[PDB]
């Protein structure tokens, strides 16, 4: 389980390209690949997990666990104390995998200890302990990320609604941004100053598995019935081949069975 390093208190947009194509290339299974676009892998391939060293301002840190099937924030640790590892996992992670994130967040039993997030990891319910209507009232951006870090990183109580709104920007900056080349750019062209999220960025966060599919069983580059989106002044955009969905598209989610792979 490799960890890729990203510092966030002290970034350029090459550096931000550089951290998602790096995410990119070890979340990737190495081989499989519909129409150019890289499919993420099986839940068998080894290592099942990328980790996320976010580091801030201040000498503050968060390290985000990621599972290489759907690319899903599964929760983070924290440096807290002098010398304890807290891991925080999400409500909805159960089973195996639950206990592998205690030992893969904090590999070192005897100095870590808990704080759950006691409520899972969809939008809708990230939303609500945020406490708005929808995601695109509360603004993403680098300044922000760090912050964000800031309110929670080795502090002894901080709410959920900051814990909410902490996840809100970190999912839609890394596993977001690393799925959709398009997010990528959102980022880069608003480098320096807040933004608020477009419709086309909230539409293609919750139509990624239906894009996979799709591109998935696209027979000689024609979709199999065509793709209702939104783009990013609100219109229904209506997609028919993969050259027209493709360049916003850097990761597909599993889906088993073959595909026209170039
Ligand atoms: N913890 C997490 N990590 C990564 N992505 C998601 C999401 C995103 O929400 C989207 C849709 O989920 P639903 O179809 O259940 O509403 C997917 O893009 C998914 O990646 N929710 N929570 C997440």
């Amino acid at each position: 389980v490799n960890t890729i390093i990203y510092n966030v208190g002290s970034t350029t947009i090459s550096k931000y390209a550089t951290f998602l194509n790096d995410l990119r290339n070890e979340a990737k299974d190495p081989s499989l690949k519909c129409y150019g676009i890289p499919m993420l892998p099986n839940t068998n391939t080894n290592p099942k997990y990328v980790l996320v060293e976010l580091q801030g301002s201040n000498k503050k840190t968060i390290t985000l666990m990621l599972r290489r099937n759907n690319l899903y924030v599964m929760g983070y640790s924290d440096p807290f104390e002098t010398n304890k590892c807290r891991y925080h996992i999400f409500n909805d992670i159960s089973g195996t995998e639950r206990q592998d994130v205690e030992t893969t967040l904090c590999p070192n039993a005897n100095s870590r200890v808990s704080k759950n997030i006691n409520f899972d990891s969809r939008y809708p319910t990230l939303e609500s302990k945020a406490g708005v209507k929808s995601r695109s009232q509360v603004q993403l951006g680098i300044q922000i990320l760090d912050s964000n870090i800031g309110k929670i990183s080795g502090v002894m109580s901080f709410t959920e609604k900051t814990e909410a709104e902490f996840l809100l920007v970190a999912i839609q900056m890394v596993s977001e941004a690393a799925r959709f080349k398009y997010i990528e750019n959102q980022v880069k062209t608003n480098f320096n100053r807040a933004f608020n999220p477009n419709p086309k960025v909230l539409n293609l966060q919750e139509t990624w598995g239906k894009i996979s599919t799709a591109i998935h069983d696209a027979k000689n580059g024609v979709l199999p019935k065509p793709l209702e989106l939104v783009d990013a002044s609100g219109a229904k955009w209506i997609v028919l081949r993969v050259d027209e969905i493709k360049p916003d598209v850097a990761l597909l989610n599993y889906v088993g069975g073959s595909c026209q792979t170039t």
